[PDB]
């Protein structure tokens, strides 16, 4: 069996001499300026946890900061609210870290009096590490919510079952909710999980989801009045799935982005988006001919099949984006077996492609657009969203706890 | 400020320091201590972590030290007997800025296990400074001392150090000072390498390896090291005013050049045995379309007033060309260079594109192309060959080198 220690201080913490199977426990109370450092080094078959008392009980106010420094580790439980970093993101994966988990936390509008000041909420290092059960609310000032560094190995992390609750517009860049790697390591496989996730109105800037990597796959998350769009910013082969970006006719509501290489979109439900251009339901940039890492990247090979578009303001915008700069179009690949009804303006190209495939796409558009069908194929509409009647399912968040397991 | 006086890692995490506050740490032999300096000064007051006296503060066992935050200085330590379990020896944050570590040293703080990678000195950060050390008898795997390069440009400053021996490691990753790496390699890094002494540093082809842009490694000493000076991945940079002094020692090399837009200036490359990739100055062939990671063509050297004597090969033009790498050097220039008492003036492996060799002095009776005879008046003043109307102390005769207390 395992130790259990009790302890209300960091203090505490560092005076433990952690074993694989210990579990510590934090005790139930406000506690302030706490600098938690949990660095051990657990088993997978004995995993060493530091949990709250009572999850959502234990709460970290002032200047508080966690690090997770080891192997096997798991966080659970934890609340961070009433203060702000001074410097460092608020909850921190090392670079040394693996198979380690925070789970049933939450950081909610842990703010910064300077709007300017940048750090993170969560920052993944790393590799095998998982978000999961968590709350992130409020941010208001610069940075990214939840970042994943990128190394020279894979992280193969997973973001699961988390809810990414309002962040206000920040004014500038540096709002997303999620980014995944950057520029300089854009050319690198991540294999990023995103699944399962809630995003309600996750507003900070135009990207909620920054991906700047490759063979991320972001699976089956609600993006709920949203003002932005899920961007493949940066890398190739990512995926972007299954997911439910329900706008509700919000204001400036966008869809999915897509920039660079053999990108695959399939099984959204893209509805009640205002976007058009940019946020249009699916965006296919144009892009530069010699382009540095953070510019733009031609799309090539785009896999769009199977997305449901409804009451928007613009379905698919192909070359988006095209100016004297960005002139190369979208090129190869397919758009095909999608659906596009109650639209403005289903079909706008700004740049024609070459050699993208647009076949077997069903529309009640008056005019039919090239590589357009007419509605026949039974469109239900269960839970306020249009579903394919043979493939409609009760959407994920209607059954599944999203955020913490003590909190609702 | 005030003067703390503490002999624990463990004390230094109970005082909460302020600008121009000193830190004590007590004479003696200190074992497992994982000293996490966290603190803030300023320019006119910084924080300072001071061994009582200088090199008698040693951490053995498993140590290492973190210095993390603005404006601190870490002076006197010592880290021997020991070896670090995972982290790197020392290191500077990411966060860390306008900080520095004076008369410090990590003397055969090697790993059991040959395998085991950590760095002895991990920079981070900006304007970050590491002088007055010694860094010697590295036998696991890793670089002694790392610039890890950022969005930003660090402008770090590497200056009067002693990089003692080093044995051969076998494998790659045994540079003495490494500056970037492939992905990060055509950001700016603005380092400064200088007034160093690398003796005997023979842990790999590469004694340092520049792999990011506008670096300047000047006025250093690279005495009988078993390897190179080489522009690995990055352009702009600068190898100048240099001692590389191989006293006939078995393949020590020059400098190996990589990449674009570097100079190669006011070297003094001396008593070498190396020769094609280890010549004097090496001007490596390349790939066409080449990955970061692999080899960019050499454009627009600029190589003048160097002095390479007693070696067994000058220049090679073209160097490593294989199959795979067949693009040559073009551009730029070879001049000014004096080549006396050396077996090979110049060898070519793959003919430049518009390089222009000219008004290059040698005692050679076979005359190549930009060569004429010696002119000019040398003398071997201090052991090293040099003009007579410019002959100057070697810096090593005049500067202390290494912590002040040894």
């Amino acid at each position: 069996t395992g130790n259990i220690y009790n302890i209300s201080s960091a203090n505490e913490l560092n005076a433990l001499k952690l074993q694989p199977g210990d579990k510590v426990i934090f005790k139930k109370g406000n506690w302030k300026n706490q600098q938690i450092n949990f660095k051990a080094n657990g088993t997978k078959e004995k995993p060493v946890v530091l949990a709250a008392e009572k999850g959502g009980e234990t709460i970290f106010s002032g200047n508080s900061n966690l690090k997770i420094d080891g192997n096997w580790l798991v966080v659970d439980g934890f609340v961070f609210k009433d203060g702000f970093s001074e410097k460092a993101d608020v909850i921190l994966f090392t670079k040394s870290t693996s198979n380690s988990r925070i789970t049933n936390s939450s950081i909610i509008n842990y703010n910064h009096p300077d709007k300017t000041f940048d750090y993170k909420w969560l920052s993944l290092n790393g590799e095998n590490n998982r978000v999961d059960h968590c709350d992130f609310t409020g941010k208001t000032h610069q940075g990214t919510t939840l970042v994943v560094w990128l190394d020279e190995k894979p992280n193969h992390h997973q973001i699961d079952h988390n809810y990414f609750g309002p962040r206000p517009a920040l004014g500038v860049n540096g709002g997303e909710t999620i980014r995944i790697g950057t520029s300089t390591w854009s050319m690198h496989d991540s294999y990023t999980l995103v699944e399962n996730n809630i995003f309600d109105k996750c507003d900070g800037e135009m990207e909620i989801i920054s991906l700047k990597s490759g063979h991320n796959t972001v699976n089956n998350n609600l993006f709920y009045e949203c003002d932005g769009t899920v961007t493949f910013r940066h890398g190739n082969y990512n995926t972007v799935s299954n997911n439910y970006i329900l706008g509700n006719g919000k204001k400036n509501t966008g869809g999915i982005r897509i920039i660079g290489e053999n990108h695959k979109v399939f099984g959204n439900y893209l509805q009640g988006l205002d976007g058009s251009g940019l946020r249009a339901a699916i965006s296919i940039m144009s892009a530069l001919e010699k382009p540095q890492l953070h510019e733009y990247f031609q799309v090539i090979n785009p896999q769009i099949v199977g997305n449901i578009i409804a009451d928007s303001k613009e379905g698919i915008d192909i070359g988006a984006g095209k100016n004297e700069k960005r002139m190369l179009p979208p090129k190869d690949g397919f758009l095909k077996n999608n659906y596009v009804i109650n639209t403005r303006t289903v079909i706008k190209t700004e740049n024609e492609p070459e050699g993208l495939l647009i076949e077997n796409n069903q529309t009640d558009a008056s005019s039919l657009p090239k590589g357009f069908t007419k509605v026949g194929s039974d469109l239900v509409k269960s839970d306020g969203i249009w579903q394919k009647k043979n493939d409609v399912k009760t959407p994920f968040w209607k059954k599944e706890k999203i955020g913490p397991e003590w909190n609702n």
